């Protein structure tokens, strides 16, 4: 009995996991307490301790999104998940989709509604800034779709896309409101149900600092409605709103298999977000912005240029342009060589164009401020001609 | 300003997760080394500490599968995500593929293959039986399929199925083949290249104890290719064979941003692939196959039913039959409660008629295997006449 493939000697050596200060776009350093809840075991996926978790986490997640929705729930799969099942679910073949576009996200939710068979019409913003109610408006009236995707904070080019009035648009137009707060819940107002939002999710890693890879969801009755108005079945089970709906208790059914949720993730993101409800959406939202404020004034007396438009910042990530003559690859690598900490690039329309320092959760402190504007500096003045 | 949802009082309660004996088809209690694993600080899902770890992952996972397959990765999602992801690269609208169906994931596959278009055919075993080769050859020969599907443990109906000579016999009629072992991995021989295999994934929940969330996948030659001639994209991005696999440095391409992987998920899964592989395929698959038959007797000896042929038995999940007046759930409750030890119910077309044991992992072991019997035994005798 002969084995081709041997065990592997790379397995053998201990696994390496530096701690490092996570001042990129995400993940964001996870809290202690996180991190401690992650060693406790497993559950069974239908076992009534998990089911309470995940009803606990329900809660928690209609808190933070400011919404009664009953379709609410977290999906087994990364952030970009939220954008496969809000759109698997919510397109048919040829329906038509607006993607409001203020940096990589557009790109990103184009893709994946071309991939699921829908007409995709894109609304462009001007550089470094949100697309006005206006530009909105006339998009909508000119492609008439049944989908508007919108991206609160585009992590891409650090721009913070204003909502108010959009939803009550799409509702007078026969038009879903879908929006991405991955890296915006926490560090901007958001209010799903005022501001009529059909479908949004958000990440575990970015303010709320669990681990990466669950992601809550939630969609508005609207929402549930176009879903039973389908003529064939969402084309992945993994994602099928109704099916895990019914896993997470939504509508009215039994709670059966759908698939095995992970506990050790149930058990961050739980923490994650009772640390969030407790220090509570006005403090967290003011503290990151706060902590924007003071990193833009130390950025921009060292002399350094920022991307967006004054009037568009995100808190969360900001994005500064790349100096004349740096190499910001050298500029990230002498930050983690020396100090271990994490400065990041562009992405999408930006890359190689801007830095990007992240300001999430653990991380949006004035302590930790002021080590990013510290090393920062010295990274930057360190490769500079 | 107005927030109409508050702070939930049940997030100010201690998170309360018990230590059961997960003596059902699945999770495993994880071992402590993969628990304290996944207490480790998160890291950049682009950082070279985090790809090292994708890297070692590869090497276990081509070990475990016996497989050289450059293609080999693990997917961001739970099992089904193997099967998700293995149909949605591997079909496009119309084509033929064949499911040979052993119990309930010969159900749950053809609904995936349904739903992204495929042309379905399926072909039954006879109850409590794997598909002999003449069953599948003359299916073949009738659908002419370009994909069969099998699934290696079935662990709705405890049903290891036979695969020597079937990838050969398909490749012999251009056919891919699929396989799951998800519940078999580690308890059943398997030697991916060997018997032809184009497609496979595990879970990670199962025989190795790692949290679930992550699953190993693996393409052969044959299955890229199939890839390379599609006409149309994969309608999941979160999914693309090609996309995934550059994010996991399979093709020589650049690394690029796909999505955030869960570092949690990774340093468990890492540990218990560890693990497994410092055991080896030998005496891990023996030790499954060893408690196994310790099981048999303990259930015979004490006038249990099994519920698969004597000749293909799957050793990981072990089906016997309800005993006539006994109400399963109350037995199942009763176990829970009195010991903290699970015992489960059947699955899809077993669902009502059986009992399932699992013996996975850390609860493959004789200690563990007695106190099941011991358990299971009182649990019927307290809800039976």
């Amino acid at each position: 009995m002969e084995y081709k493939v041997t065990p592997p000697a790379v397995l053998r050596e201990p696994l390496v996991t530096p701690n490092k200060l996570l001042m990129g776009p995400g993940p964001s350093n996870a809290p202690q307490r996180v991190l401690d809840a992650m060693s406790r075991p497993i559950l069974g996926h239908l076992h009534p301790e998990t089911l309470k978790i995940m009803d606990d986490i329900k809660e928690g997640v209609r808190y933070l999104f400011q919404t009664n929705n009953i379709a609410t729930f977290c999906l087994s799969a990364s952030g970009h998940g939220g954008m496969e099942a809000t759109l698997c679910n919510l397109l048919e073949d040829g329906d038509v989709i607006l993607i409001g576009h203020t940096g990589h996200w557009g790109d990103r939710s184009a893709d994946m509604a071309t991939r699921y068979g829908a007409d995709v019409r894109v609304v462009k913003s001007k550089v470094g800034q949100s697309l006005s109610l206006d530009e909105i408006r006339d998009a909508l009236l000119i492609h008439k779709p049944s989908v508007l995707f919108l991206t609160q904070g585009d992590s891409s080019t650090g721009v913070l896309q204003g909502l108010e009035g959009v939803g009550a648009l799409c509702h007078q137009h026969n038009c879903l409101l879908i929006v991405d707060t991955v890296a915006s819940l926490g560090g901007a107002p958001m209010f799903m149900d005022r501001w009529e939002i059909d479908a949004m999710y958000t990440g575990s890693q970015k303010v709320l600092g669990a681990p990466p890879g669950i992601t809550p969801v939630s969609f508005s009755h609207r929402a549930v409605e176009r879903y039973k108005r389908r003529n064939t079945k969402v084309k992945v089970y993994y994602w099928d709103m109704s099916l895990v709906g019914d896993y997470w208790g939504c509508f009215g059914r039994p709670r059966i298999y759908h698939h095995t949720i992970s506990s050790t993730l149930l058990y961050g993101l739980r923490e994650a977000i009772a640390m969030a409800c407790e220090e509570g959406l006005p403090a967290l939202i003011a503290r990151h912005e706060d902590c924007a404020k003071r990193l833009y004034r130390g950025l921009q007396d060292a002399g350094f240029e920022l991307y967006a438009d004054p009037k568009d910042r995100l808190s969360t990530v900001t994005t500064i342009k790349v100096p004349q003559g740096v190499d910001w690859l050298k500029a990230a690598q002498y930050a983690m060589k020396t100090y271990l900490v994490e400065i990041s690039g562009g992405l999408g329309p930006t890359a190689g164009q801007v830095f990007r320092i992240g300001l999430m959760g653990q991380n949006a402190t004035t302590e930790r401020v002021d080590r990013v504007l510290q090393v920062f500096q010295e990274a930057v003045a360190a490769v500079k001609p």
